[PDB]
């Protein structure tokens, strides 16, 4: 039985995780949902508790802690450990009855819960790409100290890559470990992208696009931040750095390819030049499930891929003139040091400004570029705690710097 | 070092094997070619021996055994064991210095040499799909008795399938074994086909196509027999049965899909519905190489797949009305017993009649159908020697039946 905790259980990743766990458990009882952690949606947490009856419940917002305890009293024959805040999160991570943790939280609390999951030697299904891009150095250091901890990618493209590999070799290494690509015989990565809602706009059309325009995607419904990142292709920029860190693949060996049908989720070229790819309909249940079953697979009742009906798959190179964010991401990764931290942070601000109609499309890449230009590389701290603090400081500096550039151009 | 013997070294598969071995060895000294076995082409064998300097040479045709001994005297620091006929082949199979054997021989010397390779617990890279189709029961029994022997597929689609698997799981079983699909969590197979030269043709056009029409394949210059099979789609029919035997996949779980670009070589749907596929330009060097390196990969200098340049991949269902051979193959496979033997044998005759302009396109499937209609299941011999004779007898009977049908009609 797979004992799992879901962090951010009412968010998109969390709800998809619970959906596929429910459906798979109907086929065969494989999963015990041992813990649920949510921010403030106490009614939904209660509804989830009613169904999954986890040993642990944690709600981040203390102001509804008391409300949750009262709600849970309605549930027959059920006496969970009910917790609150950051320390409830640490307590869940320290439990011996939990093997795997799904991190479906963004920003700080994402990195924070990830850190604690690793320190407790857990298998960590990580869906927060920003944490890998921003804190890749720290995660690598932590995984070197906590040798039985493992990060398993949930981001769809990185799951695809992971699935294309031979588990016989994967089991001799782990994500974020030096030599991962060498041990797995990886030569090159094709990172497939939907291309976003602006993929066929002219330069003139791009100058004027608004977030309202973007918040209508050609394939999926998602959170606002990632939708904007998909529109600028900074999402794929972030995913390039994520690939580099997860799989130890050199930047000149990662190619972004636009695949508008979203059936092939990414491909791996091995040293013999054979290419393996993973395919399915656009659906996050597959990557989430695999992160929890790896290195095995279990049955689902998902709709089988009908290739003949899909009929046609297309691929083209993205225009770096139209999607300059892709270029900035490569430049920042190749530069190394903490440039990815700065890229991530400055993008956070620029994405939000465009979201809220404060700047235009090309101002996004302009602002990020100027912040990157501005940064000066730093000696990387050897101590893991100092390194974490250094990352946070650079992150905060870069957000402030972006904001100041905005305020200059008003 | 990988110690390999090439059986049929001057045929298509044999020459491709030596070419990729040569090229890979330039990059890293990986392979020792320990034995070469050819039928009659004593000059070419001499040329190969000069380059590869194998410990063993065998020529099947005894009449040129002496010419071979004399020719090799021209080679300076070289003292090979020179053999001939079946006994040389057997002596090679029994060598403890030989790990893997590429069987690039057709019909029955192919099967006979496979049998001896298996009896000597070798790894057998098998390219002869007709032997798996016709003698699958026999190979299965022989592999159950000789536990360390393994067949590794070389047929491009079956190699693709094999490459999509986790060797982690593969190493717990082996091809042509009961439960192979269960252990590897396989649900379903997409077997990709070029579709041959006639996919767009009407039924009325198909009535009158000729072998000269068929022998201009849209994608690959190959032997005449397989070219005709690709035209009728009997090639895929045979490969469906090959899939069933190699991977223990039920017939209802094998779908033939027409993929004219011949980039995706086949796909495996796992029990979670995730699909993994193998991709490359049409080239037989990758499947051959993988059969020799499995479960590892080695570097090549093959041209990298350029997906953006490829640009478009298409897929459609084959019409069983237009390609009735596909339907007959499934029917024979589903029927089981020795029906696949009968299918293969009658096709051998029908294919050749069509090739030589003695019958028309739909006469191929008509003759095959009538031979199958005429066969009745037989008790399967328990004894491996009796079983082999049963297969040969049925094969011979089916060829005679097909011939007598043609003769009646003519
Ligand atoms: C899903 N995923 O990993 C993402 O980063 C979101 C996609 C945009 C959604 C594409 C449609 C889709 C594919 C697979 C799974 C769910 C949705 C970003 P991109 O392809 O536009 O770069
Ligand atoms: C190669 N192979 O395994 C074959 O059975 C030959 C192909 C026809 C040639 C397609 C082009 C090709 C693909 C892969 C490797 C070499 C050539 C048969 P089919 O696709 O027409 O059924
Ligand atoms: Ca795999
Ligand atoms: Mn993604
Ligand atoms: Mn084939």
């Amino acid at each position: 039985p797979i004992n799992v905790a879901i962090f951010g259980s009412t968010g998109s990743i969390g709800t998809n995780a619970l959906n596929i766990i429910r459906e798979c458990n109907k086929i065969e009882n494989v999963f015990n949902v041992k813990a649920l952690y949510v921010n403030k949606s106490v009614n939904e947490l209660y509804e989830q508790a009613r169904e999954f009856l986890p040993e642990y419940l944690c709600i981040h917002d203390k102001s509804v802690y008391e409300e949750l305890k009262e709600l849970v009293k309605n549930i027959k024959d059920y006496k969970p450990i009910i917790l609150c805040g950051d320390e409830g999160m640490k307590e869940i991570c320290s439990s011996n009855s939990i093997d795997k943790i799904v991190i479906g939280i963004d920003s700080f609390q994402g990195l924070y819960s990830t850190m604690y999951a690793i320190m407790n030697n857990k298998i960590v299904a990580l869906a927060n790409k920003e944490s890998i891009v921003s804190a890749g150095f720290f995660l690598k250091k932590l995984l070197n100290i906590h040798k039985n901890a493992k990060i398993i990618p949930v981001d769809s493209e990185h799951s695809a890559i992971f699935q294309c590999l031979d588990n016989n070799k994967v089991l001799k290494t782990k994500c974020l470990q030096d030599n991962f690509s060498k041990i797995n015989n990886i030569n090159k990565i094709f990172l497939c992208s939907s291309g976003g809602p602006f993929q066929n706009l002219t330069m003139d059309e791009l100058k004027n696009v608004t977030s309202e325009n973007a918040l209508k995607h050609p394939k999926w419904k998602m959170g606002k931040k990632i939708t904007i990142d998909s529109a600028t292709m900074m999402n794929k920029g972030l995913e390039v750095i994520e690939t580099h860190f997860l799989f130890d693949v050199d930047y000149n060996d990662i190619e972004v390819i636009v695949h508008k049908e979203c059936i092939i989720h990414s491909c791996v070229e091995f040293i013999d030049k054979s290419v393996i790819s993973q395919m399915y309909y656009p659906d996050m249940q597959i990557p989430i499930l695999y992160s929890l079953t790896w290195p095995d697979r279990i049955k689902t009742n998902l709709k089988p891929l009908d290739l003949a009906q899909v009929s046609t798959l297309t691929f083209h190179k993205p225009s770096l003139e139209h999607f300059p964010c892709i270029k900035l991401a490569y430049q920042a990764g190749i530069k190394g040091n903490f440039y990815p931290t700065v890229l991530n942070a400055s993008n956070e601000i620029a994405n939000n400004l465009f979201l809220n109609n404060k700047i235009k499309y090309f101002d996004i890449s302009s602002i990020i570029s100027q912040v990157l230009e501005s940064f000066n590389s730093q000696k990387v701290s050897e101590n893991s705690e100092d390194l974490m603090k250094q990352i946070l400081q650079i992150h905060s500096w870069a957000k402030d710097k972006a904001t100041d550039i905005y305020n200059k151009h008003n």
